[PDB]
């Protein structure tokens, strides 16, 4: 069979030979008990680049040994890329969120062999699942597999905008000292009150390593915790995120962007929020109202910024949030450090076995399964 | 009586007139027990700047409206300096360890009239114990102040040199996006193995704040800590230094500097950490060899060095640190913040008003007092 692979591309020096460690850390769970991917085996060490295109996800060898053809491409965008132009007649195709290959109806649709999409990640934003379903494409994504490695990004962010660590490194670095400098606008975060839009996978792996921060921690969602949850944490539930928000030294948005969220941060709704809040954003871009954000920051209804999530993406050159004041933003990567990658690399080589082999694929990777959400 | 008073210098845009937010947290005591500084009174508002010159420690009124003058200066380095002239008919010296006022015995034997030098912070290595035992001069800090503050400053650069946040900041910043040239040095910190040196207030508090974070934890000190501790933290103890090094991925120095411990990181000890390690210094920059630890960067054979204390103290503008690869400093201000101030101020006038009055200091904040270390 075909597999059609979009990854992003290699470093801008070339792709790595060497490494800064030689192994990384043994985990066995997930949190709640999920365990780790199971392939029958890999055919790459734990700690390369595996999203770039050299890297491959580390399946070439594993795909021609049973004959079956791998394209990897990082041209995806429109009609005459690469991605549209080898669809045709993929059986699989595979791209992760941090570079995506949007499955629209209208390509499902000319994707005459399609009978698995997968996401080398987490999250199928970028799949028409209704089309898959109709057309009976099985939607699969590495569940898990980042969703700690994302939670670790939010409280390294929360931690540097309330300390103000990035202007204090800029001191550092251009020859400086200037200890007023750094600390007019440093605060520690102890005792602050802290709230999540959302407690998933990731909003509860950072309300667990808030805790010890000693903060007050908040949470809204569209059903409550289990009480025992609630009371380990010292939870405080708000039925709605506007009553969540005035109460909130530090917000952080780990929800999914639907029409009901799309620019749920916009300039009425950030009037809510206490005079030098902090907002961390690793969920979407678009849940934020880009110039609303910025004028924020500008007046200092806002004390800093940060996330990962951009829109449009990639971002333009001179998207405002790069250089706003008191921001803290990164590319687009929490997910895709090279430990997260190493699972989810391993995490599709088990997916595409069972696949292939006949066997059932996890439960829990499966989205969208023979006409219908699984 | 005259109070000489050391700070470090305005912001380079003057005193802030305006600040981030409205108020501090509210906090009663601290890990333990102890309380919070109880003054009698305070003529500051929790959040303005008071460690630099303009600010003044909140003490003016209080000290002139009780007929005791206050010397407020920058200038304290060498025999011309404000501080120098001023010591000797000064009955008390106060100064920070961000801009420490140095109390050498010449210096000691110079002051006339001193009865008390009081360090607005933790820390005072910059006063010369024999000499202030020998000469009956009371020495007092605000014990357990901004060692809180310590600990999140060190748990916010683990992540960020672990993550690679830094560069990946700064190909945001500068209009890339380079998704693999961020990632490639990027790391999750989970199941990491993270040992302190010493685990003293701030060791424990760092210890307690990474648990949640699902590392592995090490810990050597002069003695051990309680069983019960190391049982709820899990950690595994280590008698000697070299034998912890070997085991971790991250280290991060909580220890003093005495003779013993003084370049405690060398070219030698260097060969004993794993490819790829990390280390964290907030303690002194003198347990470190300035330039084997930027040779162990600059050869990959360590993957990240932060922290914020340096030697000497300012780092001259051509300090190796400042520039080395994979660096995530700042300026010596981890316990700086806002919010440490506005309890080291407060400390500083409970001390005061003691001593004026003839009532006993708080035996927490005593160093030296009646000719012998408390």
């Amino acid at each position: 069979a075909k597999v059609l692979c979009v990854l992003y591309d290699d470093p801008v020096d070339g792709y790595p030979k060497t490494y800064a460690r030689d192994d990384l850390p043994k985990i066995d769970h997930y949190p709640g008990g999920q365990t780790l991917p199971t392939p029958k085996a890999i055919d790459f060490t734990p700690g390369q680049l595996l999203g770039s295109v050299s890297g491959e996800l580390g399946l070439r060898k594993y795909l021609e040994s049973n004959g079956h053809t791998l394209v990897v491409t990082s041209d995806k965008d429109g009609p005459d890329s690469v991605f549209e132009r080898e669809l045709v007649d993929a059986d699989v195709v595979i791209s992760q969120p941090f570079w995506p290959a949007y499955l629209t109806p209208e390509r499902i649709a000319k994707a005459k062999n399609l009978k698995l999409a997968l996401t080398a990640g987490i999250g199928s934003d970028h799949v028409d699942l209704q089309s898959a379903i109709d057309r009976n494409v099985t939607v699969a994504e590495v569940t898990y597999c980042n969703s700690i490695s994302v939670a670790e990004h939010v409280v390294m962010m929360i931690l540097s905008l309330v300390r103000n660590y990035l202007p204090s490194h800029e001191w550092a670095r251009k020859g400086g000292w200037n200890i007023a400098d750094c600390v007019s606008h440093a605060y520690d975060l102890e005792a602050m009150h802290v709230g999540t839009v959302a407690a998933g996978r990731i909003g509860l792996a950072v309300l667990r390593r808030l805790a010890p921060f000693d903060v007050h921690l908040h949470y809204t969602d569209r059903h409550r915790l289990p009480e025992s949850v609630e009371k380990e944490l010292n939870l405080t539930w708000h039925a709605t995120r506007e009553d969540m928000y005035p109460v909130c030294d530090v917000v952080t948005l780990n929800c999914p962007l639907h029409p009901e969220t799309e620019h749920m941060i916009n300039d009425e709704t950030l009037k809510l929020f206490k005079r030098g809040a902090y907002i961390v954003n690793t969920a979407r871009g678009k849940l934020c109202d880009r110039d609303a954000v910025a004028r924020a920051l500008e007046s200092g209804r806002l004390a800093g910024y940060a996330g990962d999530v951009w829109f449009p993406q990639p971002a333009p050159k001179d998207h405002p949030w790069r250089t706003m004041p008191y921001n803290g933003m990164t590319p687009h990567i929490s997910g895709t450090t090279l430990t997260a990658q190493a699972r989810y690399a391993a995490g599709t080589r088990e997916i595409l076995e069972c696949f292939f082999e006949g066997r059932p694929i996890r439960d829990e990777y499966l989205i969208v399964q023979g006409g219908a959400l699984a």
